[PDB]
């Protein structure tokens, strides 16, 4: 820690540190989003 | 048919062909163009 570990926490033994981190969320919902499009419908001329 | 074949002709189940072709026409006047020349007349030479 640059701010909490102080010269003044230093000189009492104190000396910090920070561990951040993510878990892995469990994936409770998985979406789908399914559509028909025209975007390809091109691609038959050939 | 690279025009007609779009992407909103072909969701609607309308796809093009064009067929372009040559009849063979009757030939009712074979015209005849008859000449004389001289190009010719400097063969009997030798």
């Amino acid at each position: 820690d640059p701010d909490l570990n102080s010269a003044s926490q230093l000189a009492q033994g104190k000396v910090y540190w920070n561990i951040r981190f993510t878990d892995v969320p469990p994936a409770e919902n998985p979406n789908f989003r399914v559509e028909v499009t025209d975007q390809w419908l091109t691609e038959v001329l050939d």
